[PDB]
């Protein structure tokens, strides 16, 4: 009874109270010789996204060449050249809701025009406001995560969620509606690798904003400095972030390994009591 | 500085404070044709101890017959030519502590002659009050379980609780020293699968006793039970477990796949700041 609304995307309703949902993670692997729509492309996210599904995914996330790991220096004319095949066939071919991971407006726009029912924003509305206005438009869910274009912090926390707070204003008062606003820490964003442990130490406290909060900690460089293994070598130090991001409340994990981080949160449901 | 001692274990030093202890477990293999000690029963432990150790075990748990999984019916007499070897071959060649895994006084007493340093019983000092007795003599470190023979509970939490301080006080009436006892919860023992998820869930009221505590999960009914998975694909399951149990505080966890939950107990020690 934490959620007295279900998450609403389109043909998808999602129920933010009966499991952790799995967002799983599809990056696009762009054919060397085309700016996009191949057959060796498209094949490819569409094969994985069908893995993903029948491993446990709820939601599925795609994201082009210019959002992470990458960072490509890309036009949005190119991007929408390549992303918005694979949102068309991945929406066809798969029953499960699709989030474009992207931080540009017009990107976000031209792939909810191909089918995407959820915008994911590793710049929460701070690198493209306008994002906001085609969220409020559209209607949509967006994903706002924290993140800065610096790593002096006064205080973590408590700067974590003043920067998290800018970023609801902004969607707010571009119409967003309170129940299409989902929150998301950053690790592994504009932080130091100790920072990193302290933002997951202290996640409980994204809770008092009153929003949804989604984890993406998967396979990335902070575990890797933990345990000193490389990044095919982190199962492990993924399985332990994701069991403490839902310990701690969160209600979505983005993870790679959708298989074994499916199993693992379903057994942290089931103690938890959720 | 939760704890102001170390565990003491003859030639070797447990800290309490710095990483989740990680205890191994090795179940004898017993050959068909002999009682004990022979070759490849024994050069199987030994092979196995040693992969424990280089994969992160901090202790190695000798477990002969009577005890878990198995639990035959067999002499003491029968018992100690099986598990004494053991302990000779893996002290000698193995450079960690090693615990006894039973409740029977005289093995106990046997095994330490061998050359173990714990004593590891899942009836905490209730089938033979006779091992607190050994305990405290040898002045080694024991691990009480809760355990029953039966699962009518008023209160679980406070059942297991007022269960556990009756062994605390068998084990302080035979004068075992504070220092020297730890307490397990015996999730999988005398419990219905909803009351091993009710007492993971509370497992931080285990911590008011003032004693250490170790969480033994590894690849458990229950855990089939909410995945719905054999005993060889549990090691997500055991991982939330795992993950869970050091978020609450335990101290040491008891696992069979050594090498992935030694990673997640590492990840989760940093995350918690342990
Ligand atoms: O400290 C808060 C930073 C907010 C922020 N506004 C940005 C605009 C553009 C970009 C760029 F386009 F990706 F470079 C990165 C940004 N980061
Ligand atoms: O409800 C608390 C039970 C305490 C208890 N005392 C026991 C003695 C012997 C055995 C046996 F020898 F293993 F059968 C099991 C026991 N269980
Ligand atoms: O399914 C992948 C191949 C077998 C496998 N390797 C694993 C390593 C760690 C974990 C973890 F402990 F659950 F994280 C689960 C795993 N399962």
């Amino acid at each position: 009874m934490k959620w007295d609304y279900d998450l609403r995307c389109g043909e998808y309703t999602l129920n933010l109270n009966e499991k952790t949902l799995i967002m799983g993670i599809l990056n696009v692997t762009p054919d060397s010789f085309s700016d996009g729509g191949s057959y060796n492309e498209v094949d490819a996210a569409v094969r994985h996204a069908k893995e993903m599904r029948d491993e446990g995914a709820h939601i599925i996330d795609i994201g082009g060449e210019s959002t992470r790991p990458g960072f490509a220096k890309v036009s949005v004319e190119e991007e929408i050249k390549r992303v918005v095949p694979m949102i068309q066939a991945v929406s066809k071919e798969v029953k499960l809701p699709i989030s474009i991971d992207t931080y540009k407006a017009e990107v976000a726009k031209q792939a909810i025009e191909a089918g995407a029912h959820i915008i994911n924003d590793i710049w929460g509305a701070k690198a493209e406001p306008k994002i906001a206005e085609v969220a409020a438009h559209y209607d949509v869910p967006i994903i706002l995560m924290h993140n800065r274009d610096n790593m002096n912090y006064r205080n973590l926390m408590a700067d974590m969620i003043a920067d998290l707070y800018d970023s609801i204003k902004i969607a707010k008062d571009a119409g967003v509606r309170d129940e299409n606003i989902i929150l998301d820490p950053g690790i592994g964003f504009a932080k130091t690798p100790e920072q990193n442990l302290e933002a997951m130490r202290n996640l409980e406290q994204l809770n008092v904003l009153g929003y949804p909060v989604l984890l993406g900690t998967s396979r990335k460089s902070f575990i890797g400095h933990v345990l000193d293994l490389p990044v095919e070598e982190r199962l492990e130090g993924t399985g332990a972030t994701v069991c403490l991001g839902i310990e701690k409340g969160c209600e979505f994990v983005r993870v790679h390994d959708v298989k074994e981080m499916s199993r693992m949160a379903k057994m942290m449901d089931a103690m938890i009591g959720k």
